[PDB]
């Protein structure tokens, strides 16, 4: 039982649970600020992604839809299905100390349950059709809504890729590690609106604090 | 008591003990094997040894050879200071699958104990004079000899520093991870019996077997 804020926040995950334990000691945790960067011959990551966004729930944490089977993405020539996608305000990551009012988490996970996190950040701009979809059909805390019109998470990629890529960590408990991050440079957007809407709906802040990168570097794309 | 062979050896290191957990759980640990490589404009890293191998110290599990302070390196803009350096055999890294028969460890240290390591490889050929005048005075076991004349860590390593670098652990318990892995490309030579010596005197293997890269990627210096 963990929140942002309190008894509960970031600084007491590790503490809570002994499942919690890589929150506190931990050398490669997620969100960080994305400053060490270096020039790496990185591949684009090729991604087949299908309309399967098909319920959407809110765990009072996040507003997270859920995808069925069929999509996915590679890295390192290993497949991992996108499970599912998620949102925090403002964003976790910085880029060279910026801080976004949005960011969108896709979740994959492959044969042997290896994350691999797509993070996404927005700032303010126009209403977006594909956000404005979900918020209609924004549930309640605990609550879970199914959609006959299915969500496409493609069309929340920026049209350009280039990405950074590091070695982290889940950003909620039990934040372990060996998960792989791939961080879109372009910036998407949402309405400010969109973003208020978000935020009274989790009770504020939604981010964990950025984490020391430690001994890591952040690759970016050629 | 942990050690590099049965019930204490590397595969029940991280039950032994509650402060050797990273060792089981870890996810960015090391060694590995450089194989999932990616070009990278890393920076030339930046050496300034002196002559100061003070003493040699046998704990068992390694000859070390401690440093006097004033030889540092610089990483990340970071001065780290060497401490000291000791010995593998066969190497605990591998480069694409290739192993290496006696690997020589550099551990340095910063301001607040975060550690950077340099690893250097060396197969077989003529004695190396370095590693003699290191051998020719080994101490009892567990105790320490001061050397008379300072020994220059600089001289062990090779012409060439191009190197790997990727974020990783100490190879021996307690395993803490965070640790700045910069291993040199070129192979350093010393003799088939400057090996056997050494061998014989730790009783066998003293490398922990590669673990897997994970999340992480290799980067290689352009
Ligand atoms: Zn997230
Ligand atoms: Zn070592």
């Amino acid at each position: 039982h963990w929140s942002y804020h309190g008894e509960t926040g970031p600084q007491h995950w590790g503490d809570l649970k002994n499942e919690y334990i890589m929150c506190k000691i931990g050398k490669n945790q997620s969100p960080v600020d994305i400053s060490r960067i270096v020039e790496a011959e990185l591949e684009k990551i090729k991604i087949n992604y299908s309309s399967g966004g098909s319920s959407i729930t809110n765990n009072g944490h996040t507003i997270k839809v859920s995808y069925e089977p069929g999509s996915y993405i590679i890295v390192d020539g290993i497949r991992f299905e996108l499970k599912q996608f998620h949102f925090h305000a403002p964003s976790e990551h910085t880029i060279k100390g910026k801080s976004y009012p949005f960011e969108a988490h896709f979740v994959h996970a492959d044969k042997d349950g290896n994350l691999a996190v797509i993070g996404v950040i927005f700032k303010e701009g126009k209403k977006n059709p594909i956000i404005e979809k979900i918020w209609e059909n924004l549930p309640e805390a605990g609550k879970t809504i199914k959609l006959a019109h299915k969500i496409n998470a493609y069309d929340l990629l920026p049209k350009k890729k280039k990405y950074y890529r590091y070695s982290g960590s889940l950003t909620t408990p039990p934040c372990s590690e060996g998960v792989r991050w791939i961080v879109m440079e372009e910036e998407m957007e949402l309405s400010k609106e969109q973003i208020e809407k978000f935020r009274k709906l989790m009770g504020g802040d939604t981010n964990r604090p950025v984490q020391p990168l430690n001994a890591r570097m952040i690759m970016e794309m050629d």
